[PDB]
């Protein structure tokens, strides 16, 4: 099925109800139904990709495209005092859904180390 | 705007250095936060992500693909974290784009 089985997949398929912020032919951005932040997003392909440690070359400009629409809607929603966009990768990175995400958090000061 | 990772492409001073190609670098962060912590960073000037132009998708796109293949070639069989920090809130402590790659240990939730 067009987006995958995850239910990002479900999502991308408006199967499964979701705060859109954007669509595009290549992107979907939605709140988080955990938010960790004031605001707390996700930007996810439309193509299914099980997580970053397998993406192909050629999802280059897509996997840019993410960042680039995750920056755009963080202005759109005004975090004017910065964010933090966040990739994880398996199991010591925290991955719950195989579907490649990109978080993206502001409205609060975020500390270091991220986690 | 010069800044200390726009000495670090012109060799002007040491890093560990990982992976060159013609547009971006990556390195060992000098302040490891978990036992494998490097950098990605183009080398073109991009100040921070919000003020990255559409014409930079792809050139952001390349870092996280060299950020995913360093991590492999590193050892980080059981995962790792990659962010990028915007602005005061999100922490950023250098003026031009990296992308942090964190892996050898556990990473928690929240994110910070
Ligand atoms: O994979 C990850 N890793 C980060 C967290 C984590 C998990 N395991 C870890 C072990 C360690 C550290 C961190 C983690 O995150 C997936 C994200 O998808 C979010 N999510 C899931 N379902 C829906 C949704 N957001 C909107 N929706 C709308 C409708 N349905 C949903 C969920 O809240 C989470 O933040």
């Amino acid at each position: 099925r067009p987006g995958g089985d995850t239910i990002f997949g479900k999502i991308i398929r408006k199967e499964i109800p979701a705060k859109i912020i954007f669509e595009d032919d290549r992107c979907l951005a939605f709140h988080d139904i955990s938010p960790q932040a004031p605001t707390h997003f996700l930007v996810i392909p439309k193509k299914h990709i099980s997580q970053i440690s397998v993406a192909e070359d050629d999802d280059e400009s897509l996997l840019g495209h993410l960042m680039i629409v995750g920056k755009k809607c963080a202005a759109d929603l005004g975090l004017n005092k910065g964010y933090r966009m966040v990739v994880n990768e398996g199991s010591d990175g925290g991955q719950s859904v195989y579907h490649v995400h990109l978080h993206v958090l502001g409205g609060r000061q975020m500390h270091w180390p991220p986690g």
